[PDB]
């Protein structure tokens, strides 16, 4: 135990820190600390806007947050959720989820064990992953899978390049009929050369429209992949139907989802078989776990997000999140800089195709600021995407 | 082609905090609009600033379509409070350019007018019935048409304020307010009610059902609505018009709200919801329905949006009606503008823009100063919906 509070005593949130570094790329952190002396930190980092939750954190919650008892995690989620007023969005619960994560890693501290243990213990080992294998076309992003492949991976997203489509935001080029005709060709290549044992991943990355989406599932199906992710833009909960009612290929969709509201209905309908959802993204640990258990109702299962845009001390998270989690499906994994990790020491470690979390109390994660003082803030954005006419699109 | 060359935030506290985008361009006209989200101003000030404006620099300002989609879709974590905002400032800005450029008040651009005053609500508040019933009778003899009444409850109770709440007091007190507003001043005028997100949907279609009698013009935001089958019972129970949305930021909060004819009136407004091209969707779908327009209007939406959806209001074939709380004179010195009211309506006038500007040298006169909405507890202690 990092010390418990004595019976009938109080505890206090004496500070809400937010820190900010760029250890290969930009981290936002925020840690609390308490009278007691345990404290606890949070990711906050938001991908291409990060100083708008920087603010929202420094200038709005954390001055709120003092004084607070750092044990009621749910009032607190509650208290910032519903006192926003403005409720959901990607900058409100990018700072919610930084607070839960703080509080979690505080009372998992304070109980002397590991977070997935309060969460309810190991259903698990290892946590599955999947790898990022990438070419310019076919031939190339064949070659990255078997890089996977002898790497020990059990699953691998395969993602090509089209012949024919091409800091301030990058602008990229798209064009679906291109795609349509050349994407298949790929999975068939993948089938041709590995056989059927690796589970495959693709990423669709918001480009098509839903019968475009369910024309693309039906060409995939021979290659029986491991799904399909964000294949339609998904603001509207209705644009999956049409894909599922079309094709058996699995549905994957969410990592930039932010609350339960946004995936209720792809859920309760039956449209999704993966929920991508993440404790920075969603709210947290309190939240995400609401999302899986919906999901679990109709055996829909959890397949978290895991760019490098999400820390480690996400990545920590997650992974007791994972470890936990009934209706686990997998884990998105892609690796930091060495720098980061420097940055942000932590206990979990891969092998072999998994990932593993270690016992150490509280999520794991820990944050060097002597040594993220060292890296400044730098400005960085997503790129954006136009059809051939110049049409914004979906990146 | 004609570029954007600085895209600035300006920050001012003229009674309350305001911020507000002014995009600047080579060919000398610029355009402002409001970015304030209340009690969290800074994020959308970070937002804009440190993110937004770097890249609408050397945009082609006359594009206000494919500028939208670019911070909609090019932000790739799409919709949000703050995001919104953003997106709603530059929004305004550049249709503040356009109608500038084009010689002609915004309204013009829109379609041309379908009417001439803006109808309003107003705000009677009481601590009891007596002081609401009181103000009620205030309001109408300032010429209001419609009037939103809101009472304290006997019983019932800078950092964010905390409030008390109690439903069953509430739901034995609230209809007695109408019954008697009813009773003194009889069946002309129009009377809201804001729920204020504080009950369930059974609880709501319950006060519904009660409030019929007294023939409201609507029962506002009755039941939190982040699940649109929030309103399903409530809807199914009662013939009280309905009305919500004031925290919507986009056509997917209120989609099925809409299509499912759950609501009588969409609340969501130019600042809340992505500006005059996000609007008027909005307004559209509405529309299909026979969902009409009721914007949102406190004193935290400064005079920049107040202009912008009075065009908007003057343009909108399905305008119900417009809410409007009083800006502090300090605020309308901060910003001109060219809209005004009599005898219970808002009217327009013909400048060219949405007809409000930012005076930056006053504006500089009254600095920035934290201020929190309230939050609400129930009695034992609960997390609850303010
Ligand atoms: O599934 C994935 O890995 C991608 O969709 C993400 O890498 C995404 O593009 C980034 O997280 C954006 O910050
Ligand atoms: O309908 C209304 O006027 C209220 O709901 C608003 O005054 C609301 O409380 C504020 O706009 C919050 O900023
Ligand atoms: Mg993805
Ligand atoms: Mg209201
Ligand atoms: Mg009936």
């Amino acid at each position: 135990s990092s010390g418990l509070v004595p019976r009938g005593s109080h505890m206090k949130i004496t500070a809400a820190r937010v820190i900010i570094t760029c250890p290969g790329r930009n981290f936002v952190t925020l840690k609390i600390e308490t009278d007691q002396g345990v404290y606890g930190i949070g990711d906050a980092t938001l991908n291409g806007r990060e100083l708008s939750v920087v603010a929202y954190l420094q200038e709005h919650v954390a001055p709120c947050l003092i004084g607070m008892d750092p044990r009621r995690i749910e009032d607190i989620w509650q208290y910032v959720y519903r006192g926003a007023y403005w409720r959901r969005g990607p900058v409100t619960m990018r700072a919610i989820a930084a607070v839960d994560m703080a509080l979690w890693d505080i009372k998992a501290k304070m109980a002397g064990m590991p977070l997935y243990q309060l969460l309810g213990g190991r259903s698990r080992d290892g946590i599955m992953v999947y790898g990022h294998a990438n070419g310019s076309d076919i031939a190339e992003t064949v070659e990255a899978v078997g890089h996977y492949i002898d790497m020990g991976y059990k699953a691998i997203r395969a993602q090509t390049g089209v012949p024919g489509i091409k800091s301030l935001p990058s602008v990229t080029g798209w064009d679906t009929r291109k795609a349509l005709n050349y994407v298949p060709k790929l999975f068939e290549e993948l089938r041709k050369t590995y056989g059927f044992d690796h589970h495959l991943l693709h990423d669709g990355h918001h480009r098509y429209t839903p019968q475009e989406a369910a024309n693309l599932g039906k060409m995939l199906e021979p290659y029986q992949l491991f799904w399909l992710e964000d294949c339609t833009p998904a603001e509207n909960q209705e644009a999956f139907r049409l894909v599922r009612q079309h094709t058996v290929t699995p549905l994957a969709v969410g990592e930039i989802f932010n609350t339960i509201w946004d995936a209720k209905d792809l859920i309760q309908n039956q449209l999704i078989d993966y929920i991508r959802a993440t404790v920075v993204g969603a709210g947290g640990l309190t939240h995400l776990r609401r999302i899986a258990d919906l999901a679990s109702l109709y055996q829909v299962r959890t397949g978290c997000h895991g760019p490098t845009d999400l820390s480690p001390v996400t990545m920590g998270c997650a992974l007791h999140f994972d470890t936990w989690v009934p209706n686990f499906g997998i884990q998105e994994y892609m690796r930091h800089t060495e720098e980061t990790d420097a940055v942000f020491p932590h206990d979990y470690w891969f092998e072999k195709g998994e990932l593993f979390v270690g016992e150490t109390p509280g999520h794991g994660v820990d944050i060097d600021e002597e040594l993220a003082a060292k890296y400044p803030y730098k400005p960085a954005y997503l790129p954006v995407a136009r059809l051939e006419d110049g049409t914004m699109w979906n990146w």
